[PDB]
């Protein structure tokens, strides 16, 4: 089976959707259409089980994360920024089973730290793909 | 061929088990029950080839880890962490080819360096997946 | 189908290869020869879409580098380094799509900040694979 995408946070001089899931409106690659760049919500059409990534750049701010399975945290991440005249940065990932329609998203977690960020030399990106399917070749029998 | 899995660290008051691989004791998920959350080691039963991702909170001390094969570093990682008031990050991954029975972990490789951490919003996962399979199709004719 | 490498730094007293790719010229795992150690270029053999993954130490400058695609960069990645004792950390990764004879490789894209590094207990890793190959099996009646 397939199904991946990666996509990127456009420069923005506004503070980043919050309290819901956060666009990564530039698409590097999303060939099924499971990732929805207007909504920043990757839905699955494939039970199976996923590897999700967040390298993301922080400016400003600290930033605070969260990888986001239908509403729930499936783990959170935070990297401090010190005042720093540079961007810092903070990856964060992990593995999830997902059935169909479930959805994956990144939201930041926590009001202060919201310091995602992208420029000319920097980006933000959130890729994820089906590691393996969960429709086995023999689902009656055994399984 | 299906092997993956991924864990969190519980969060602990205690100094992480060092010299030793390190427990992440909350499963996300392991179907083949190919990891141990006891031990914290990933047993390979399928040959083939692999990729491993840290991805983990650094606070109060500096953080260094060895993703470990056998008993030996496949790659070693590190964060400084200055003082701050609030975590810092430090992801490292790597790819290795495995044989049934390969053991696969994380270890604090120094000894001051174990600053890694979890919270109420910050976490540290350790994911690893088969990404293809070394029992070829032609396994005599050619390879 | 298989596509997959990983590789590592050495340790090095000389400033990295920039302006080009930056050669990881310890290899870790390339079974199919797609990554060349000389050149720090991965070549595409099979059309698909592959995720990229570098890993890396930062110390003594900032580090900014670019995963590049053909000579243009598909992401860029920064961690600035604040004159500490010991090393920082800065991972960077995305998904791409790929045909034959296309080229990835990772550069530093400004020219400060070349702090990439390793040592006896930390090191800088570039690894990708092949998710899924876009040869269809179908490949004439749909797609």
């Amino acid at each position: 089976a397939r199904s991946a995408f990666s996509a990127k946070r456009s420069e923005s001089r506004v503070p980043p959707p919050s309290d819901a899931p956060l666009p990564f409106d530039r698409v590097l690659v999303n060939e099924q259409g499971h990732y929805d760049a207007v909504t920043g919500k990757f839905t699955c059409q494939v039970p199976g089980v996923y590897y999700f990534a967040v390298h993301a750049t922080v400016y400003r701010a600290s930033l605070q994360f969260d990888l986001v399975k239908n509403g729930e945290s499936i783990a959170s991440f935070f990297q401090f920024f010190g005042g720093w005249p540079k961007p810092a940065s903070l990856s964060g990932g992990a593995m999830v089973r997902l059935e169909p329609e479930d959805q994956v998203w990144v939201q930041v977690g926590v009001g202060d730290y919201i310091g995602i960020y992208a420029s000319i030399k920097t980006d933000s990106t959130f890729s994820g793909f089906l590691v393996y399917s969960d429709w086995h070749s023999s689902p009656v029998f055994a399984h």
